């Protein structure tokens, strides 16, 4: 992901399959021609997609120019979410899917996974940050506590964005429950909110380098957001 100044991102193509998948998945649903009213729907919570960018000199190299959903904020404060009860897709041999849920065994059981958040600490004008093995060591005794970190400034609890969190996601849900032609695996949640104004949040749906085709209501998907506005809800009893 490298930022531009134009208020825009550009994210490099995944090796193959992924990156050819998932700029697939963007060139759909952003498909000027499009009248499917799911899709059209769908765009409102995905970052705006400027199409396929390569570099002048470098035709090979390809990325996603993609809206920058924390450009509008002065000190965003950011969560990473992986969604859904697998991380691994309908056509992964054993090997991959063995490799996929020893990352993080608990998937099944809850449902999302905080890839990593940086959060906005007032009384020292810096940043704390947390990886990938911040989220992967919660556990169901441990995750409201894990979830609540990015919300707190060192000074109070962030409910407002906590409770705008759980407003923006409930669309999301009902976007999942009106559409039964795409399930998501391994795709996330970029939760942002203003560090430094009151309720106002960004939940943006991002990383699509599986998702595929289906007769089906995305379960795991369904499962992870309401297992996610359950945790955020009991935070607002803090
Ligand atoms: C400084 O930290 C960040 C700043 C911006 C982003 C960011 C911002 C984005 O808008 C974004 C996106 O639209 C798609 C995507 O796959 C990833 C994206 O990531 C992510 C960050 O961790």
């Amino acid at each position: 992901i490298l930022q531009h100044p134009d208020g825009t991102v550009l994210k490099q193509l995944q090796p193959p399959p992924r990156g050819p998948r998932e700029l697939e998945f963007y060139n759909m649903v952003y498909a000027a021609d499009c009248f499917d009213g799911v899709l059209l729907e769908l765009r409102k919570y995905l970052p705006k997609y400027y199409g396929i960018w390569s570099p002048p000199t470098a035709p090979n190299d390809l990325y996603l120019k993609l809206e920058d959903v924390t450009h509008k904020f002065n000190k965003p404060c950011i969560m990473d979410v992986k969604i859904g009860q697998k991380s691994y897709d309908p056509f992964a041999s054993s090997e991959k899917i063995q490799q996929q849920v020893s990352k993080y065994p608990l998937m099944e059981e809850i449902g999302f996974l905080v890839l990593g958040m940086r959060v906005y600490h007032v009384h020292s004008d810096s940043y704390e940050t947390e990886n990938q093995h911040y989220g992967r060591s919660l556990t169901k005794e441990t995750i409201k506590d894990g979830v609540s970190r990015f919300f707190h400034n060192g000074y109070c609890l962030r409910k407002d964005a906590v409770a705008a969190s759980i407003q923006k996601i409930e669309k999301i849900l009902q976007w999942f429950e009106n559409q039964k032609q795409l399930n998501f695996y391994a795709s996330s949640l970029l939760f942002v909110y203003e560090g430094s104004s009151g309720g106002e949040v960004e939940v943006r749906m991002i990383d699509f380098a599986h998702v595929f085709p289906s007769n089906t209501i995305d379960e795991g998907y369904v499962y992870g957001l309401k297992h996610l506005i359950s945790v955020l809800r009991s935070i607002l009893d803090n």
